[PDB]
Parts: C-alpha cells; structure tokens; sequence
C-alpha cells in the first residue's frame, strides 16, 4: 500500500530492477481507487534524477517513465501545481536522445 510507496522511494533512492519497481508503480498508479498518490515526492522530486540519471541513454526506463509520468500528470491534481513552479528541461532531453 503506501508503505510499498515510501519503500519504492526508498529503493529508488538509491535500472532493469528500477523499471520493475517503476512498473509495479505504475500498476497502482493505473488503479483507481481513491486520492492515494497525493504524496508527489516522486513526481516531483524521486522521480525526477532517475527519469534524468537511470534513463540517460536507458528508453528501458524513460518509456514507462514518462508515461508513469503523464500517467501521474493525469492522476495527481497537485502534479501540475508542484509542476508549475527542470521537467522543461528533462523533456527535451529525453526527446533529442530519442530521435528514433
């Protein structure tokens, strides 16, 4: 449950397992149960340096990355706000290393 989060937090606190750790993310993030993810640590913060460092040439994990992302985007309403306000910078990154 939310321990599985923070705990996820913590084992990407420190990439192949690391997608498999972003996939069973994603599959709660797919879920729709209630305001859960309203912790936006990742999302904001954790998730950040591992779409950036863990998927520097990865898309073994920009792909479910970046959809966990928008995924994120969509289910977080404070994922804007914690947004507006680099993700600019990460995006063209991501999207220039990955012409093909």
């Amino acid at each position: 449950d939310e321990e599985t989060l923070k705990k996820l937090i913590v084992r990407l606190n420190n990439g192949k397992q690391i997608e498999t750790l972003v996939q069973i993310l994603e599959d709660l993030l797919v879920f729709t149960y209630s305001e859960h993810a309203s912790k936006l640590f990742q999302g904001k913060n954790i998730h950040v340096p591992l779409l950036i460092v863990l998927d520097s040439y990865m898309a073994s994990v920009q792909q479910v990355g970046w959809s966990l992302l928008c995924k994120l985007i969509e289910v977080c309403p404070g994922t804007m706000q914690s947004l507006m306000g680099g993700v600019h910078q990460l995006i063209l990154k991501m999207l220039t290393v990955h012409n093909a």
